[PDB]
């Protein structure tokens, strides 16, 4: 039932991916901008939080988020069927220095671009759904930072 409330809800964000994860990342530098440095792209440094929006590699890795994140919609009733992808790509952040504990400032950014693109819509039981499958991800992720 939730399934399908995860479905309809990334219906909307699914279309324009690129400015609805513009709106989840902008909202991570926010939060924790600490963050910010661990885009190393040509060996350089973020100043700022809106330096990262003018760089190509910065966008094409917010693409990439709402891939894998459309990926664990598409398989929100299976998602044992993911599980070997993400926790290699906990691997994969770990070793470019992401905390385990900067994954709920993550899911706190994204539940807050959901919030922002659904309005009226995001209902408590539309956060539920979303906080336990981004809690899902993270566990099958976790397990990459042994
Ligand atoms: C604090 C949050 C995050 C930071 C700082 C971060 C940073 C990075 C960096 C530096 C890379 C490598 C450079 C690049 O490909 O652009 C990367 C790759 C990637 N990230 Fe993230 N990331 C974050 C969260 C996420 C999340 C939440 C997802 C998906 C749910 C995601 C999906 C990816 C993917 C698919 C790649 C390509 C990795 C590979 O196979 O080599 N990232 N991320």
């Amino acid at each position: 039932p939730e399934s399908e409330l995860i479905r309809q809800s990334w219906r909307v964000v699914s279309r324009s991916p690129l400015e609805h994860g513009t709106v989840l990342f902008a909202r991570l530098f926010a939060l924790e901008p600490s963050l910010l440095p661990l885009f190393q792209y040509n060996g350089r440094q973020f100043s700022s939080p809106e330096d990262s929006l003018s760089s190509p590699e910065f966008l094409d890795h917010i693409r990439k988020v709402m891939l894998v994140i459309d990926a664990a919609v598409t398989n929100v009733e299976d998602l044992s069927s993911l599980e070997e992808y993400l926790t290699s790509l906990g691997r994969k952040h770990r070793a470019v220095g992401v905390r385990l504990s900067s994954a709920s400032t993550v899911g706190e950014s994204l539940l807050y671009m959901l919030e922002k693109s659904l309005g009226p819509d995001f209902t408590p039981a539309t956060r539920t759904a979303w906080s336990r499958l981004y809690g899902a991800v993270v566990q099958a992720m976790s397990r990459g930072w042994d």
